[PDB]
């Protein structure tokens, strides 16, 4: 039972690490899409 | 009166040629705008 509780705690820590990785991926995606939208607007303004 | 109608008909022919020039150029501008919109769409997370 202690080994099963340790395995459940390891699975919960892996789920928390996956949630933190998803939050970091969302933050990096927003930080990259900010300059990407800026470059897209700068490209659209020359075509406009 | 025939002088006035002839001169006003020539003025209406010139105005119709101007409306056609406006329209032709206007149509070209519209086409350019459509291309610009397409480019913007291509540029366009979301």
């Amino acid at each position: 039972q202690r080994k099963r509780l340790a395995e459940k705690y390891r699975e919960c820590l892996s789920n928390k690490e996956k949630i933190l990785k998803e939050i970091e991926v969302k933050k990096e995606y927003l930080s990259s899409l900010q300059p990407r939208l800026n470059s897209i607007m700068q490209a659209s303004l020359p075509v406009q």
